[PDB]
């Protein structure tokens, strides 16, 4: 009866559940596992509207709209990137090197839900586990557990359908701290996918079993002075209003040139940003920093008008984002740090090398590893920022948010983007399924012992 | 501070610290630069081949000073032969068509754990490969190869500051301590673990908060198969399982034979210098190797034949090169199924290729599971059947276990860390290189605008 004891009891029966699901996908095809993968490609699309109308609902984040399209993304989108890769089995057979190498797969895959994404996390951790021959046990968060567990049945169903076997796609349905810490620590678990917040991530790297951790996203947009103002501006509304913020490559600083400043606060203004006065501005950053350091939750992917509404602000009916102007960086400034909604700071450098060293300082105290954006259309400065600011995506005219999970570039699609070792991750890449392999090597004697003492 | 534990924690700090700072210096260089100190640290570490070899050899009293010379020449020669020609630094790839470049970005600080089993020729290694990719290292010694492996280190850290490598860059913990390794896995500006060691120090590097890359338990099992040519089969065997007196993980700790071939190979092996233990001394060598506390004496460890059988209190010719024991069972009260870094050998007989893959999957599943199998046939088909299903990372055709596993007498990744993977419980599963020590970051500009995507 307890709930831990419970939840832990559920976890040992998922994975174990799990764990013989896998041997039976182990055995499969390529040509088996891409049918179940486009069967669970299908359900995930076909239910994009009831799914994301769940989340919306409850959880109280975003836009049903805009979750529409992170589900369609997270299923059709990573569908046509994974649908003809090989990934299981024989891959290659060097004939000079007298070299194969077949895919093996991780085994039981934990993947860990955030409430920010959920529905379409699950769509996009299912495909690329079952992709590369893995089970799948999710670990939802108790404020999205409803539409994390309508997810996981409805692809499940159509994945059986297809010829998975039973419990190789399962959820927890009692979320406790402790029931996570039993599915990350277990011997039969595999890897982590962990999705989460900083504490979530550590903990996942504490746990003993293999993890790929996740960052903060703390991205600046740069616009340098030769972009054009009004792509530029429109591309960061689409990337910052995208289901109120909840993407975490997603803007969260503008850095602009001496030269451009007022061409883009204009601009910015046209398109339906409201600029917070100086005394609004640190009246929000009051209520944003919390006592402790945390960044306020109850802001995390919630409306303008939501939101100035906690804070005890007026603003426009049709603002759509909150600008505030800033010009230091740390732990004790709020608009330098993550702010999973639609608020961004605005920075100010007097030329690109002043914006980059900026832009360095900005994510070596929060968001290194994650994401930057930079619009211009300078060869040598663009070329200049990738090889210098420490990130792992670096987005180029584009919006934040879906240039950063591959909707709008050309990067992997994702909803799980590695910070890599400078984040204190394991990888950088957008995770996809040759991240959920092993490469088993079959080589032959080229050499004897004689020959290497000689 | 005078305690041994806190001077350790300390000194810890301080060597994480400058080999911070040298990184950034590193971080500057161009890949010539880079390649220059590689092959300075290259140059070193083979012109000190039989230096640090014998100071190993007399200071843990394991191996053959011979063999450790070879080994000492791998890590240097046949690493840098490996590496010298590799791209890792700075940008990599510039993908016009889909608008992405990539960029090598170094780990930064690696903790480097070295086993006294393979000291000098490992710290060799480890730091022509972390410093390839753009990082620094700092090492922890094992005690019973301290002198060693710090006469290793500043051995190739002059040569490389000497070809403009900055001061710190390559260190090593000078007081072990298992106060002083925690500090070392634990600390935030340790960016990745390179985890060669026991199984309780890998566990306990992916229990540290830091991402790790583990090694796992080698036990091997070598299938003479019936098309084998056995006069080969047995010289492989022998030339790996004596080469150091076992020390090396790649090694073999099994004979599978089908019965039809059982005569054949015991006489070859006797032949080329086997002993065959009887029923009561493979017992009574049992009860030695095996500890009450279910551990294996590490007694045994990198000795002679003669010394193994002395301990034991055997009485077995002078001219014996390995001991081997005929076993029918496989578990952990089981000596002969389980890693023994000595020259002894397991002995089984199967009836069929399909139940010495059963019988090889047994062993493995116990112990040993991700690390090395050889096989030793001239049918592809069995040895692709063997490929697809034996659960291991490396699999050896035709070539001795220990010499082919580190990539010396077969073409695999030439490496003295081999990754177990997934079912070994570690993050990968390659004979690991430069490229598991940088991450890559890509640069990606618009192709698709949110409508588009709509
Ligand atoms: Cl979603
Ligand atoms: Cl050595």
């Amino acid at each position: 009866e307890d709930k831990d004891l419970r939840s832990i009891q559920e976890v040992r029966n998922l994975i174990e559940s799990a764990n013989k699901a896998q041997k039976e996908l182990a055995a499969m095809s390529q040509q088996q596992i891409d049918t179940i993968v486009k069967a669970i490609a299908d359900a995930g699309y076909g239910a994009r509207e009831k799914l994301a109308k769940m989340a919306h609902e409850e959880t109280g984040f975003g836009i049903w709209q805009d979750k529409v399209i992170k589900n369609v993304f997270a299923s059709k989108h990573v569908y046509n990137y994974i649908k003809d890769m090989k990934t299981i089995g024989m891959l290659k057979e060097d004939n000079e090197k007298k070299v194969m190498e077949v895919a093996v797969p991780l085994g039981v895959v934990a993947g860990l839900i955030p409430s920010t994404n959920p529905t379409s996390t699950v769509i996009y951790k299912t495909l690329i586990s079952i992709k590369a021959g893995n089970s799948i046990v999710f670990s939802p968060h108790p404020n999205a557990l409803k539409a994390i567990l309508e997810t996981v049945r409805i692809i499940s169903e159509a994945a059986e359908k297809a010829g998975c076997p039973k419990g190789a796609i399962s959820c927890m349905t009692v979320p406790t701290i402790q029931g996570t810490d039993q599915l990350m620590k277990h011997k039969d678990t595999a890897v982590i996918l962990a999705t989460g917040g900083s504490a979530m991530v550590k903990a996942a790297y504490s746990s003993g079993t293999p993890a790929i951790g996740v960052g903060p996203g703390n991205g600046p947009a740069f616009i340098e002075r030769s972009a054009n103002i009004p792509r530029a501006v429109k591309h960061i509304l689409d990337s910052k209003t995208f289901d109120n913020g909840t993407i975490c490559a997603s803007e969260q600083s503008v850095v602009v040139e001496r030269v451009n400043k007022e061409a883009v606060i204009a601009e910015f203004r046209k398109q339906g940003a409201h600029f917070l006065s100086d005394a609004e501005a640190v009246q929000l950053g009051k209520f944003i920093l919390r006592p402790n350091g945390s960044m306020n939750p109850a802001i995390v992917g919630k409306s303008v008008q939501h939101i100035a509404n906690l804070a005890g602000l007026t603003v426009p009916a049709d603002a759509r984002v909150l600008i505030a102007e800033e010009t230091k960086v740390g732990a004790k400034i709020p608009y330098s740090r993550e702010k999973l909604a639609p608020i961004l700071a605005f920075y100010t450098a007097e030329t690109w090398q002043e914006a980059c060293e900026l832009s360095m300082d900005i994510l070596y105290h929060e968001g290194a590893g994650h994401t930057l954006i930079i619009h211009s259309e300078d060869k040598e400065i663009i070329r200049e920022f990738a090889l210098k600011k420490p990130v792992s995506r670096l987005l180029v005219n584009t919006p934040g948010a879906l240039g950063g999970i591959g909707a709008t570039t050309n990067l992997v699609p994702a909803l799980t983007l590695g910070c890599g070792a400078v984040g204190g991750s394991s990888s950088s890449d957008n995770i996809g399924p040759e991240n959920l392999f092993n490469i088993r090597r079959i080589a032959t004697g080229v050499l004897e012992l004689e020959d290497i003492r000689e």
